[PDB]
Parts: C-alpha cells; sequence; structure tokens
C-alpha cells in the first residue's frame, strides 16, 4: 500500500501491492482488490 492522495478504497480492483493506501491491501489472483488489514475494526 503506497501513501498518495487518491489512493483505492475497498474492492477497488488493485493488481499489485502497493495500488491501494498504506492501510488497505491487495490480494492475489483471482480476488484482487483493496481489503482491511492492520486497522482497528469499527
Amino acid at each position: 500500500g503506497v501513501d498518495k492522495p487518491g489512493c483505492r478504497y475497498l474492492f477497488g480492483g488493485c493488481k499489485s501491492d502497493d495500488d491501494c493506501c498504506p492501510r488497505l491491501g491487495c490480494k492475489g489472483k483471482g480476488h484482487d482488490y483493496c481489503a482491511w488489514d492492520g486497522t482497528f475494526s469499527d
């Protein structure tokens, strides 16, 4: 996850690791999207 203005959100459809915010995480093939990992559950 990269810290940049306009980072992708949940279920964005990322492909790389540093594609979404630093808090989100990109999964492998099949369901490659920005998921929650490390953040506190609301």
